[PDB]
This record gives C-alpha cells, sequence and structure tokens, in this order.
C-alpha cells in the first residue's frame, strides 16, 4: 500500500542536496534564476520542481539524492542506475529469468529456518533475475 | 551510475498510460483537484506538470507506481520498490507475484500478433511489477 512517509524525507534530502553543490553554478548550468533553483529546493517555499526539472538536476550533477528524497517520501528504496545493452533477444531475457526465478521458488516453498548460504543464494537469482527483466524491456523496446 | 536522460519518452508515456488505465474524474475527486488540471499534466503537449506532492498522491490513490516508473525510467532508475509493508511471512506472496508478471511478459513474449501500444506498455508494467517483487523477496529474506 504506497502511503506518504510521516517524516519530511524529501525536504531534508533538498536541504542535503543544497549542501553538496553550488547552487549558484548549478541555476547557471540549467539556465535558471538562482532565486527560482533556491526557492524549489528551499522547503520554507512553496514553490516546487517539476519531473523533468528532477532528471536535470539530478543528470547535471550526477547526484540521485533528490531523487531518493522523492522516493523516500513513498518508502521507496533510493534509484538503482541501470546500464544494460540488449546484446540477445527479449525471449531469450524471458526464459534466463526463471532458473533465477525457479531457484527462488525452490527456497521459498520449502520454509524452515532460512539459512544464510540459501538468503544469499536466493539472491543472486533476484539480482540477476532483475538483470533479465531489466533486458526484457530494453529488447521489447528494439523492435 | 550516470543518470542520463533517456533520449525515449519514457515518462511521457507513462502519463499517457496512466490517464487511460484510471477514471480521470473520481480520481481528481479523490485527489482534490479539477479534472481539466489532472488531464493537462498527464498530457506530454500541455506544459503544466506535476508537484511531487501530487505524484506522491496519485501513487497512493491508485496504488499505481506508474508514474513514479515512468519517472524512474528517463534516468535510466529501476522501478520503485515500497518497503511500507515489506514482511518476512510475505516472502511467498513476493514470489507468486512474480510470475503474473512474467507469465504476462511470456505471453508477449513468443509470436502473438504484432506490435500494439497499449499492451506493450502493459508488458513494461509487467516487468516492473516483476522487478519490484523480485526486490521484495531479496528484503524479505531479513
Amino acid at each position: 500500500d504506497f502511503q506518504v512517509s510521516k517524516h519530511p524525507h524529501y525536504d531534508e534530502a533538498c536541504r542535503a542536496f543544497a549542501q553538496r553543490h553550488n547552487m549558484a553554478k548549478l541555476a547557471e548550468r540549467a539556465g535558471m534564476n538562482v532565486q527560482t533553483l533556491r526557492n524549489k529546493l528551499n522547503p520554507e517555499q512553496p514553490h516546487q520542481f517539476t519531473p523533468p526539472e528532477l532528471w536535470l538536476l539530478t543528470d547535471l550533477t550526477e547526484d540521485s539524492t533528490l531523487v531518493d528524497g522523492f522516493l523516500a517520501q513513498i518508502h521507496c528504496l533510493p534509484c538503482v542506475p541501470v546500464n544494460e545493452l540488449a546484446k540477445d533477444k527479449l525471449q531469450s531475457y524471458v526464459m534466463r529469468a526463471m532458473s533465477e526465478l525457479g531457484e527462488l521458488a525452490s527456497g521459498a516453498v520449502s520454509d524452515e529456518r532460512l539459512t544464510t548460504a540459501r538468503k544469499h543464494n536466493m539472491i543472486e537469482s533476484v539480482n540477476s533475475g532483475i538483470r533479465m527483466l531489466s533486458l526484457s524491456a530494453l529488447a521489447l523496446h528494439a523492435r
């Protein structure tokens, strides 16, 4: 159930993001007036960033601090960047994601003391399965 | 982790899919906003955009992370993984929800007609939901 956090995670990240970079230099990078940028980043001011303005600042600074605070306000984990190229076919990512998923189900179906070796060994299947799914989306965008 | 802005309109296509997936009149009533304002902020050709509070609100009202996922895909980020309801006892439910998304992805993976525009985003939500269910499985292991 998606819910807004009871703490100001986003505005705390807006403040943290302000400490990490020069706002005057950043505003001149983005083409914004420095006061307009400071107010949209200031929890004291009702002005907010647009979704595209969040990417551009994220892209210009290479800093996920703002995006992580936006995500934390709805209990989302911080952004996990991806850098993937689909060499094979959409089909092939679907099938290989299930050696992972099947091995994930194999450890979850028998629930009696969850191991360290299995808890570890089921997480590659998660991480490898996630990689196959993200590769499925890119190969689906191709054709 | 270069957070490059994708050349594709991931976020614009997410707004279009979100606009067709929900009743705009009821959603605007629940969100306490004019239904015209909600349509304009969902239309890529309109200049009005959402605010962080509005994106949080629409995601909570609909339990649909399509807008957040499209936002994250624009900067090459994985879809959102909410830890609000994370529980160790829900591992089996996380796993079983993955085939619903993967079986849907597999249904469209094999030869089925041609290139729609709705049931391919449809497969993108299955990838996103499958990624979220896999992530919550790894988190539930603790």
